[PDB]
């Protein structure tokens, strides 16, 4: 509550929206100014209910320094989560993604340097690469290196995963070389409501209920590290008003799943049989697995996640995009097509 | 095993030299020569030995057309463009941004379209900060107390932090593409045609110019300083020898403080022991780097041949000498540039 005129960029995407829901519910001292360039991923329906005299939305571009620059001269920190967020875009045309992460990125920080601002950069555990699987490391993931850490190396296996370690590179040296008063999160796998439909949750339980075959790449083996963004938001407040200047901060539920489990689950919940889906392509450098120790964050910080039952989230979160078909109804088509241009059945 | 090679930012100081070499001991390579010519680029540095194994290119890394129409025509790219300069990327960053991660990407974009070899050349930078030897349990030679290709990415400014940044998504896109990539990272380069802005063509030139040389603070921080021409062999053994996907670190075991390399010239150069001035610090400073070449040297057999710094400084002091013509027109506008950030210390 120190901040009392946030500017939260990509905050009509996913986990913004989520963030900027959590503000006006939780800390009504807080004017917030939502900078966002609606793109495919952009949805003013994930704002709409709280816009008024508390949250504005300001359409525009982070690569836009004219237009930040007028926003960051009337705003106590800045929040950045606008990014192209989608690994399977990333492969089929990076340039979106260099121009966003990267060079969005700059021109923010630069205008936090400007006016001596908070700046808190929303990153991902993806710029440290992959792991094995528990079954192939001697401790079973609860060794030191079996799990990332904020000590790990950063090693970004995409075009996705790269432009944002860029972006954290750059961050920190800001920090180091300029003085401005950054922090990064850099947090496992969200679900929850408002997920675009391309993603891996909200994908397979949109498509059931559309009638259209989950989609499952390769055998599923990977392993994703599943949070909720309503515990990513309390985590990036905890930062944003507690962190260390300069200091990175991991955020995670405890959440591991193979993709396949996920999907069962899904199935499962829905009453699909559990053959009801697709193998099919498996991406282009997949990576494995993913796995967050958030134990700097708990221990220094105080924070702790509040859904860790990841049952009763799932059913919560299908519960919603079955509540809330006219969200996402008119997406699907596209969504699946494009998927079709470099997917197909194995 | 390269015919038609692009070398980028040959115009420059390493890359000129490479150019020389390839020149001198690969007479049946063609080079062509990407350079955008910059403050840095200097046509004086390739004038003597363009023909028909050498042609210059002017333009941008940056401008995918011309990109494209010289990488149709390549079998390798060898990427020596880069904004250079801590000091510049601290007053303004904008070109380092621009030609150090757009430009790495065009160009990786256009060696995936061409499936042609890319070796992107980088530096000891990237791995941030060292303590000094006399701070360590190990006194350099310990685990950890030196650079490895397992160090952590931890990049200080924003040169070594658009460094880092391009080095990683070279990575990925041999991940994610397969592009045909390797990567270098070498200590400080000293030798013939280094531009006078860096420290020691700066100390030797003031000292010729009747100027007292300038040292950051007390000069502590520590360099490892390896000749170019080693650097060039270096970049030859894994362009033509190098495990796609793999890093490799140069460096010739040459760690000495800033004090000491500016003794030296002054001893050298029939100076007063105290004939300098001290001047402000760099912002965000590095202290060490220190670099083990064991990989490079273990794996490809490269070995350096100018280890004898002492020579080697010598016969760097009398090319300056002996070149006068080459440096004498920027003198008067690189002190002026340094005169806008940097005053003596009283
Ligand atoms: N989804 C996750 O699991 C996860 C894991 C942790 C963090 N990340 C990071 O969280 C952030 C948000 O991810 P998400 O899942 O909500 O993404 P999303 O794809 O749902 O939203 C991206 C948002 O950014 C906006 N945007 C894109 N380019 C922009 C630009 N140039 N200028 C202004 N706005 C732009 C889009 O319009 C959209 O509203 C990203 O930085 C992402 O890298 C996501
Ligand atoms: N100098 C060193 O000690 C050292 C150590 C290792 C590696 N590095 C790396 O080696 C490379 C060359 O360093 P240097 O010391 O020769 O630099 P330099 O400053 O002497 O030369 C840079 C060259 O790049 C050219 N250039 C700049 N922007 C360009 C663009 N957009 N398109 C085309 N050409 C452009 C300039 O005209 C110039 O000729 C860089 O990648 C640097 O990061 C340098
Ligand atoms: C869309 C989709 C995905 N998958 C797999 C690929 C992954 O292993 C897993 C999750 O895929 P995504 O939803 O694409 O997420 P991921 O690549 O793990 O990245 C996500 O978490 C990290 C975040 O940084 C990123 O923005 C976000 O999209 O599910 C499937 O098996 N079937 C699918 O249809
Ligand atoms: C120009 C200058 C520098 N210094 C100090 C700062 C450094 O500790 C040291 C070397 O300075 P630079 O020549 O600016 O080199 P450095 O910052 O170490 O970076 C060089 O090596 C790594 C390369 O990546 C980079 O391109 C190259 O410029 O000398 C001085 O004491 N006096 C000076 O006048």
């Amino acid at each position: 509550s120190q901040f009392k005129n946030i500017i939260v960029t990509g905050g009509a995407g996913f986990i913004g929206s989520n963030f900027v829901h959590y503000v006006y519910n939780n800390h009504p001292d807080v004017h917030v100014t939502v900078l966002d360039k609606l793109t495919y991923a952009g949805n003013k329906a994930n704002l709409e209910a709280i816009l008024g005299d508390r949250v504005e939305l300001v359409v525009g571009d982070i690569a836009d320094a004219e237009l930040v620059d007028k926003l960051a001269a009337k705003a106590d920190a800045i929040v950045h989560y606008a990014a192209e967020s989608h690994n399977d875009n990333s492969l089929n045309d990076p340039s979106p993604f260099i121009h966003t992460n990267f060079i969005g990125t700059y021109t923010l920080l630069e205008a936090a340097r400007k006016y001596d601002i908070r700046f808190h950069h929303v990153s991902t555990d993806e710029v440290y690469g992959d792991l094995p699987l528990r079954e192939d490391l001697p401790g079973h993931g609860e060794g030191p290196g079996e799990k990332f850490t904020a000590e790990t190396n950063y090693n970004p296996s995409s075009p996705y995963s790269s432009t944002k370690a860029a972006s954290d590179l750059i961050v920190k040296a800001w920090v180091r070389s300029f003085g401005v008063k950054a922090t990064i999160s850099n947090c496992s796998n969200n679900y929850g409501p408002y997920q675009h439909i391309e993603k891996f949750i909200p994908r397979q339980i949109t498509n059931i209920l559309a009638g259209i075959k989950p989609k499952l790449y390769g055998e599923g083996k990977n392993v994703r590290d599943w949070i909720h963004t309503n515990d990513h938001s309390t985590g990036v407040w905890a930062i944003l008003t507690k962190g260390r200047m300069g200091e990175t901060y991991l955020i995670g539920a405890d959440g591991e799943k193979n993709n396949k489990e996920v999907l069962e689950l899904i199935l499962e919940k829905m009453g699909q049989p559990k053959d009801a889906y697709d193998h099919v392509t498996d991406r282009a450098g997949h990576d494995l697995r993913y796995a967050i120790d958030a134990s700097k964050l708990r221990d220094e910080l105080g924070w702790t996640p509040q859904f860790t039952d990841f049952s009763e989230g799932l059913e919560e979160t299908i519960q919603w995009y079955t509540d809330n078909q006219d969200w996402w109804k008119a997406e699907k088509e596209a969504v699946e097509a494009n998927y079709a241009k470099t997917q197909e059945v194995i």
